[PDB]
């Protein structure tokens, strides 16, 4: 199937940015704030004492190379007599995978929209949907800051909901495996919420999230930081103060971390086209690999001979089915040339 | 009948821009403001990893494709401690389609005025008027923002009226379908403005149209773009000191004239426009092949005068024609032709 010169989507996953609360002993809140200070370290760089081919450079003598370097960073920590820390945003599931946004060929359009519906009848949303819940009911959006922590609770407020919000208290104790989700009172309502605002034409399902954490005394916040002093925070106003926040695109991508059907499988990668890896620094799905999105999305003709048969579908050409949809879940241009 | 050198009409409806406010609870408004920000995405383009023909390219190795792809976006978003947001524009229905702007023949003139004078006795302006109106009466002219929300509210202030603001409480629970609309106390009282203003010489009905939308925490808003390295730039006016997003005067028009559902396999209704196109898939229904585009029932004009002059029902095949030919006079533009 080729690709049309006109092809787009919408997210169907929208994060906000995530802000960050001093919760006081006797219960009252204030905004997290942050200082820049400069700072004085060694002169580590490798290129201060070595020339590109490796021998040492004859300028950077012992006398000169113990200087001091002086750096500025930002720098943010919870208060003294602090009790935790509240963040809190919003999440929306809503229904734009059904058909494309932007389409100029209309046999295109007709197998795209099929590919949805044979996909919802033939395996389901039910594990997509747990395995971005997942990512919200445990600390995998509060990045760095769940390292290093004595405890963090996750209370969920689903909106087209009746009541008794959703409550994870003592994650890395009680919610570790998949099994310990499911043991909740209520899981398979939240992800029946999910599985209704993806098969319906107009599906909607907000969560109102908000997390307390527990850190030591005196402790590191991690917040997201700028795009471009060297460690500059991103920062929206609370009341009159500028606070660190986590970005809206940087939680986004911490819900999406489900891939994990790229070839020699260990961590799940960020759902994207050729899904890359930025531990170390390539591209597992790599066209050559024959499983990048574009190369799964030519075979959306010959995955319709496959659901709409009666065997059930073989593991590793479902793989690609998940695949498929985590990608128009993400959203993105599809064009070419 | 030809096109004639010169032929214009102008507006029946005049939207304005739309501005938006954050109200904080104690009932204080401020104005929304946004901000630019730089972002960093993943090379997925698909012109990075292949060509034109559909090999991969073999500069672009697992490395290279891995590295990292900066942007910069405009970012509006709803403040932390707000309660929700107002959204504030106006219409204006003041009866151009009567006569033309400008026609240099007299027999098109005249031909023109009796259309109006036949489409008013024979079939009526209630049609037309109850279309335009849903879709200020709901959340049409705000685009996007009506998704993934909680409720909106829409209340209205026309000016030619006795008092009493007429208010729609919890669209997409208490108004889904055209009963709802007319089982309101006073949506007869309104419908009554927008045919008084079309069928006068000078016929003036004024909308004041307030909004109110509940998001979720922290939730993003949609506004309108420029037309223009920044990726994605918010139109904008200066409320006080401080720039805000709007939702602009034209692109409010292009709501309220979503009317279009008599092209010939009608599903969803397009906005008003000869040929009309849908931007969704880029293609024209009404094509000038199908023989339902504007300039090919502008020939057939003195052939619809005989249909409504007569006594026999019109056919509703050769009335959605007259829906789309009034339809379009109420849009304006330059008619013209060589």
């Amino acid at each position: 199937m080729k690709l049309p010169t006109n092809l787009a989507y919408e997210r169907s996953i929208d994060p906000s940015d995530v802000c960050f609360f001093v919760v006081w002993p006797d219960d009252r809140k204030t905004p997290l704030t942050y200082n820049s200070r400069t700072l004085l370290g060694q002169m580590e760089a490798a290129s201060l004492a070595y020339d590109v081919s490796g021998q040492p450079i004859k300028s950077a003598t012992a006398e000169a190379l113990a200087q001091g370097n002086p750096h500025q960073v930002d720098f943010c920590h919870v208060p003294y007599g602090a009790s935790h820390i509240e963040c809190s945003f919003s999440v929306s599931f809503s229904s734009e995978l059904r058909q494309p946004y932007k389409c100029n060929s209309s046999k295109v359009k007709q197998t795209l929209v099929q590919l949805v519906e044979l996909y919802e009848t033939k395996i389901g949303w039910t594990e997509l949907a747990t395995r971005y819940l997942m990512n919200i009911c445990n600390g995998k959006w509060l990045w760095k800051n769940t390292r290093k922590a004595y405890c963090w609770n996750i209370v969920l407020t689903p909106w087209p909901w009746n009541g008794e919000k959703v409550g994870f208290e003592d994650i890395r104790t009680n919610y570790t495996s998949r099994q310990d989700f499911k043991n909740n009172k209520n899981w398979s309502a939240i992800v029946e919420m999910i599985k209704t605002a993806f098969s319906s034409t107009d599906g909607l399902a907000i969560f109102e999230v908000r997390a307390t954490l527990h850190l030591p005394t005196n402790a590191m916040v991690r917040p997201s930081q700028v795009f471009t002093n060297s460690r500059v925070f991103q920062s929206t106003t609370i009341d009159g103060e500028r606070s660190p926040i986590l970005g809206a695109f940087k939680t986004g991508a911490a819900i999406a971390t489900i891939d994990d059907w790229y070839p020699e499988a260990t961590e799940p990668l960020r759902v994207g086209r050729f899904g890359v890896h930025r531990e170390d620094v390539t591209c597992y799905r790599h066209p050559s690999t024959g499983k990048d999105f574009f190369s799964i999305l030519q075979q959306a003709e010959h995955y319709i001979e496959v659901l709409s048969a009666n065997k059930t579908p073989a593991q590793e050409t479902i793989n690609d089915m998940h695949f498929l949809m985590a990608n128009l879940i993400k959203g993105g241009m599809f064009q070419h040339k």
